[PDB]
């Protein structure tokens, strides 16, 4: 409890393509790159060799394969995935020092999935039962690795924007922020849904019914990288954002993330943003703020950054855009999701990103969308 020593820096990245901690699948042990992702509830790994991959899962080698005699098909806006459902023993080696028989979807076809260039082969799904592929009956790898251990229900992820960080299974490291964490509660247990309850710009209200904030849910999403806003509070968003900094002036395309932007070798223009969200108690809530350094991401493979808001149709994400600011605690145990200003977000001399509490919010259960 409160060192975890060995779970230090065990995520790896390339900036854009997500964090990834190792695994090993089998016996003997196939040690696998695997991709964090909160928002999704499966644990599928490549196998079979698609040429994008470095590796992949061989079932052949392991004498502990159960095949479930079961396909999955899984879609997205895009991507999908088909794979076979089987179990098998999995390990995490910088991770607590445990095997646990897990679900895994060997997955073997996939379109738009995998990334080219990347270097993880599979992704680790980390939200609930309630999303899983194809069915609720299919036991994420999370509630088995807490069945089947003394591992605490717990989980928290350092997101440092070659980019690395921190995931702590069970438990919560204080080298990895400073101050204090505050606790969102999590609305229902599918994805990690929380509560939005004000947004502010440079401190100005965006004064939105907040209904409108959840619509039709927030989540919190390791495996998306925008901060994404339901479409009718991204376009009060950027029209407050454009307005702050027109000291400057940019092509309307760089603000639906349609071109970049480029200085060479500008921050003070851009202002902060603040979510405030539900708190623990009755009518109180807390806010978290990010800087520009965080909405405005540096691309290479051509100084050029692209907007890293968007619009949504599935409700507010908050990406690695967001969680790169914090450190964040996914706290199963008691249904809430704890922020603390991260040991190690990118800032500068003038801000820094902020967790700040107690606030006053009346009616935050309106907030909610039904
Ligand atoms: C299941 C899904 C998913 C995520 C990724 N993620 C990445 O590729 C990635 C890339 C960059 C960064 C960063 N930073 C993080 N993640 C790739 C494939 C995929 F199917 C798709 C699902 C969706 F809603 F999209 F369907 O969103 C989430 N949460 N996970
Ligand atoms: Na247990
Ligand atoms: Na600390």
């Amino acid at each position: 409890r409160g060192s975890f020593v060995e779970m230090v820096d065990n995520l790896r990245g390339k900036s854009g393509q997500g964090y990834y901690v190792e695994m090993t699948v089998g016996s003997p042990p196939q040690t696998l790159n695997i991709l964090v992702d909160t928002g999704s509830s499966n644990f599928a790994v490549g196998a079979a060799p698609h040429p994008f991959l470095h590796r992949y899962y061989q079932r052949q080698l392991s004498s502990t394969y159960r095949d479930l005699r079961k396909g999955v098909y899984v879609p997205y806006t895009q991507g999908k995935w088909e794979g076979e459902l089987g179990t098998d023993l999995v390990s995490i080696p910088h991770g607590p020092n445990v095997t646990v028989r897990a679900n895994i979807a060997a997955i073997t076809e996939s379109d738009k999935f995998f990334i080219n260039g990347s270097n993880w082969e599979g992704i680790l799904g980390l939200a609930y039962a309630e999303i899983a592929r194809p069915d609720d009956s299919l036991e994420p790898f999370f509630d088995s690795l807490v069945k089947q251990t003394h591992v605490p229900n717990l989980f928290s992820l350092q997101l440092c924007g070659s980019v690395g960080g921190s995931m702590i299974i069970g438990g919560i490291d204080h080298s990895l922020y400073t101050g204090s964490l505050w606790y969102t509660p999590i609305r229902r247990e599918w994805y990690y849904e929380v509560i939005i309850v004000r947004v502010e710009i440079n401190g100005q209200d965006l004064k939105m019914d907040c209904k409108e904030y959840n619509y039709d849910k927030s989540i919190v999403d390791s495996g998306t990288t925008n901060l994404r806003l339901p479409k009718k509070v991204f376009e009060a968003a950027v029209a407050s954002i454009k307005a702050a900094s027109s000291t400057e002036k940019f092509p309307d395309g760089f603000w639906l993330g349609e071109q970049l932007v480029c200085w060479q070798a500008p921050w003070n223009i851009f202002p902060v943003i603040s979510l405030y969200l539900m708190g623990e108690v009755t009518n109180q809530s807390f806010r978290i703020t990010i800087l520009p350094q965080q909405y405005l991401r540096p691309v290479e493979d051509v100084d050029c950054y692209k907007f890293a808001i968007s619009q949504s149709s599935t409700g507010t994400v908050m990406g690695a855009v967001i969680m790169e600011g914090f450190y964040v605690v996914f706290d199963r145990a008691r249904k809430r999701i704890g922020f603390a200003v991260s040991a190690c977000h990118v800032h500068d001399e003038f801000r820094t990103a902020a967790v700040e509490g107690p606030f006053v919010t009346l009616d935050m259960e309106d907030c909610g969308y039904n």
